[PDB]
C-alpha cells in the first residue's frame, strides 16, 4: 500500500511509522508545515501505526527526544511511541480486506484525518480541540492529553482482564471524537476497505 502523510499543521511534526518490531519504510521524518511524505507499506502488514511527534530535537546521528510520541529517542522509529499519541492504525490484505481506524486509547496529541485515496470505503477523523478541553488529571505538561490507563494504571482503565466498561475519561474522548476508539472495548469504529487500498494521513486537517 502507498500512504501519503501530510502535515497541514502550522507547526512542524516528526511523523513516525512502525509495526512495533520494525520501521515501516524509513520509520520517521521531519515534516514542516505543508510537507508530504509518501511511504510504501508491504502488503499483509498487520498492526501498523502512523503518528505525529511534537517538539523534537535530533542530532546528526538521528538520536534525541520528543515531548510527545518519542520512540526510544530515534528519528527513524522501530518501536511504538510514548503516549500521548493520536494513532492511525491499519492491517492490510487480511483475507482480501484492509482494516483501518483512528484510536485515542493512547491519548491524543495532534488532530488527524485518515482517508482512503482509492474507491470503496470512507475515511475517519478526529479533529476536535481535545488538548484545550482535556481534563486536568489527563493533561500532559509536554503537550497532549493522556489516556486514563497511562495516568492511573488501573485494571478498569487498562482493560487488563478483558472486561471493562466505558469511564468518565473514555466518554470525554468519545464525545469529542466519536469515530475514534476511546477505550479497549469500545464498539469498533474500524473501517473495512478493499484489500490493497491506498491512503492519506493528514495532520491538522481543518487547518
Ligand atoms: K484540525
Amino acid at each position: 500500500a502507498t500512504f501519503e502523510i501530510v502535515n497541514r499543521c502550522s507547526y512542524t511534526v516528526w511523523a513516525a511509522a512502525s509495526k512495533g518490531d520494525a520501521a515501516l519504510d524509513a520509520g520517521g521524518r521531519q515534516l514542516n508545515s505543508g510537507e508530504s511524505w509518501t511511504i510504501n507499506v508491504e502488503p499483509g502488514t498487520k498492526g501498523g501505526k502512523i503518528w505525529a511527534r511534537t517538539d523534537c530535537y535530533f542530532d546528526d546521528s538521528g538520536s534525541g527526544i520528543c515531548k510527545t510520541g518519542d520512540c526510544g529517542g530515534l528519528l527513524r522509529c522501530k518501536r511504538f511511541g510514548r503516549p500521548p499519541t493520536t494513532l492511525a492504525e491499519f492491517s492490510l490484505n487480511q483475507y482480501g480486506k484492509d482494516y483501518i481506524d483512528i484510536s485515542n486509547i493512547k491519548g491524543f496529541n495532534v488532530p488527524m484525518d485518515f482517508s482512503p485515496t482509492t474507491r470503496g470505503c470512507r475515511g475517519v477523523r478526529c479533529a476536535a480541540d481535545i488538548v484545550g478541553q482535556c481534563p486536568a488529571k489527563l493533561k500532559a505538561p509536554g503537550g497532549g492529553c493522556n489516556d486514563a490507563c497511562t495516568v492511573f494504571q488501573t485494571s478498569e482503565y487498562c482493560c487488563t482482564t478483558g472486561k471493562c466498561g466505558p469511564t468518565e475519561y473514555s466518554r470525554f474522548f468519545k464525545r469529542l471524537c466519536p469515530d475514534a476508539f476511546s477505550y479497549v472495548l469500545d464498539k469498533p469504529t474500524t473501517v473495512t476497505c478493499p484489500g490493497s487500498s491506498n491512503y492519506r494521513v493528514t495532520f491538522c486537517p481543518t487547518a
